[PDB]
């Protein structure tokens, strides 16, 4: 690894696996020590920083990601992240514009990498069990040292041209976001990865429920598993297997409005302070990240006897079919933040599942953070073959179940 082998964050599992607190690994820095200009490049190339309240600039990160971001290992589907969403996901409250950095050819000013931080609040100490395994040993003031939120950055959106792969450039990338964001006096930052990298502090299999399984098979998203083979129409009883309820089985349950704003962050934050790593969210983030947006995030709330006491949220992401016969697009909705006091959770998620059939989606995704894992099997959610780890630059920081994540990653 000749760039990770140079950055502050744990180099092996087996020195992950021995770490019983969290906190930083390099020695204190100032801004002063941080270079003033950006990092040089290839005379051809200038850095760029977008301007995300301009539909032009917004529209040409989009076509960047469009065709050139993640796709599967067999080249059949790729993320294609709307306008819309990317305006939603790099601009939350606060975001600082000096962290969204993109490199463009100087010539045509064709925009050709990218990668994104935006700030959060995150709690991030020495997991609940470590603490424990510390007060025994009378070191419960290292333990506990760094406990409250910090404000850190969040990366994202890492994407390079097709045409330029292999040319070391995501290291310059990375260099220079770290620079800009170390300017700011930020020193820590959470990102996630599909691959291995040095070092997850948690790993989560991806989990899918079929609502289209029809189109799914058809696109070659999914097959029919071999016991359906012992019927004489296998797709047909596969789609019984996988139908719904027409309607939501709660009542009480409703779109989520402004005026929800307070009772929906007490509860989730009541939720999320559960775990130990999660976000610490303002009513204005609670607001920007959970009110309802055409085509990108869905939140509905359960109202009892007036009050708020339960609500779920999705996000959309459709992903290009790539060169398919009879489909462009597959429609996947992403279970995002949610909070049950009045019933239990597979309950509340069947409910997102009859919505988001009903909105025309044709699969439900997930990482198994939070609580999803505990209703894979009452929903008939299926396992998929990739992982989602969850990585801290410049924080040292304990191996934990994804169970204990609560850290949703658009
Ligand atoms: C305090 C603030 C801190 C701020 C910074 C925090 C850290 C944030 C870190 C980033 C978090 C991003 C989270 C997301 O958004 S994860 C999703 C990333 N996107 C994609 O996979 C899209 C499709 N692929 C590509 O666009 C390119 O292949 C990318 C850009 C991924 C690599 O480009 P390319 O294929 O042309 O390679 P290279 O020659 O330029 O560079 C080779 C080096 O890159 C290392 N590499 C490869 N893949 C990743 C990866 N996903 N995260 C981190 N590093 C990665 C690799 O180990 C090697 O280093 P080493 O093996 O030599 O050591």
């Amino acid at each position: 690894h000749a760039f990770w082998s140079t950055q502050p964050v744990p180099q092996t599992e087996d020195e992950t696996e021995k770490i019983v607190f969290a906190g930083p690994m390099d020695e204190p820095k100032t801004v002063a020590d941080i270079p003033e200009e950006p990092y040089p490049i290839a005379s051809t190339f200038e850095w760029w920083t977008p301007n995300m309240e301009a539909a032009d600039d917004i529209h040409a990160i989009y076509e960047l990601l469009r065709d050139n971001y993640v796709e599967d290992d067999d080249s059949m589907f790729r993320f294609n992240y709307s306008e819309e969403f990317l305006q939603w996901a790099l601009c939350p409250p606060n975001y600082i514009p000096d962290w969204h950095v993109a490199v463009r050819r100087k010539a045509d000013k064709k925009l050709l990498a990218f990668i994104a931080g935006v700030p959060v609040t995150l709690r991030m100490g020495t997991p609940k069990y470590m603490k424990v395994k510390a007060q025994e040993r009378g070191e419960g003031e290292e333990a506990a040292k760094y406990d409250e939120p910090r404000h850190i950055c969040e990366i994202n959106f890492l994407c390079v041209h097709k045409q330029l792969r292999e040319k070391r450039l995501a290291p310059i990338l990375i260099k220079e976001a770290t620079r800009r964001v170390n300017r700011t006096n930020v020193w820590q930052a959470v990102y996630t990865a599909g691959v291995l990298l040095p070092t997850p502090y948690a790993s989560g299999q991806y989990f899918h429920r079929s609502l289209n399984p029809e189109k799914l098979v058809e696109i070659r998203f999914s097959g029919i598993p071999a016991q359906y083979q012992k019927f004489q129409n296998p797709m047909a009883m596969l789609k019984r297997n996988y139908q719904l309820p027409s309607a939501p089985k709660n009542s009480g349950l409703r779109e989520m409005k402004p005026s929800d704003v307070p009772q929906v962050r007490r509860i989730l934050m009541n939720y999320l302070d559960s775990f130990d790593v999660g976000p610490v969210f303002s009513d204005a983030e609670i607001s920007h990240y959970l009110l309802p947006r055409d085509g990108v995030v869905f939140t509905y709330v359960v109202e009892n006897d007036k009050k708020v006491t339960d609500f779920f949220s999705f996000y959309r992401i459709p992903s290009t079919v790539i060169g398919n016969s009879n489909y462009n697009l597959l429609n996947a909705a992403y279970v995002h933040y949610y909070a049950a006091t009045s019933i239990p959770l597979h309950q509340l998620i069947l409910d997102l599942l009859i919505v988001a059939h009903s909105r025309g989606f044709d699969v439900c995704n997930m990482v198994e953070i939070l609580d999803n894992r505990s209703f894979v099997e009452q929903l008939k959610f299926g396992a998929g073959d990739g992982h989602l780890r969850y990585y801290f630059y410049n924080w040292a920081y304990p191996k934990i179940k994804p169970s204990q994540v609560a850290l949703v990653m658009l």
